[PDB]
């Protein structure tokens, strides 16, 4: 599928990339270079 942030970019902080892995595989694969 196409590789989109699910919530806006603000949310998808380096620190929640980092630490997370709800945000880095779910809400944030753009922002966190998941894809």
């Amino acid at each position: 599928r196409s590789c989109i942030d699910t919530i806006p970019k603000s949310r998808c902080t380096a620190f929640k990339c980092k630490h997370s892995m709800k945000y880095r595989l779910s809400f944030c694969r753009k922002t966190c270079g998941t894809c």
